[PDB]
């Protein structure tokens, strides 16, 4: 399937574990894919102050259509040095490797894969 029906975990940006996903926009993008495979992936909700608390390369996930089922159709967009490696919509929030925080919410995305 081109889409998957997800539920991602929204975590505060204080308990976030590991903090990024790798040490290369290409690496970042391919572990953010593999964790959201997996059910292993977290979602923080960009907020002043957020981003700085956590590691470059970053992963956003963004709106790439204005809702099948609840589920905002979203793709990646990963950001190193103030430059994006895609072009997407409005941001959703920034991906991490999600290792058992306990989440505020849930995000239902459809992820273009």
């Amino acid at each position: 399937k081109t889409h998957v029906q997800l539920s991602l975990p929204v975590l505060q940006v204080r308990d976030v574990l590991v903090r990024g996903f790798g040490d290369s926009v290409e690496e970042v993008l391919s572990e953010a894919r593999q964790h959201l495979k997996d059910g292993t992936c977290g979602l923080v909700e960009v907020e002043k102050g957020v981003l700085p608390q956590l590691e470059q390369p970053y992963v956003f996930i963004k709106r790439s259509d204005a809702a099948p089922h609840g589920h905002v159709m979203v793709e990646l967009v990963a950001e190193l040095e103030g430059i994006q490696y895609g072009r997407s919509g409005e941001t959703l929030g920034v991906l991490v490797p999600h290792v058992g925080e306990i989440p505020v919410a849930y995000r239902k995305v459809l992820l273009r894969k």
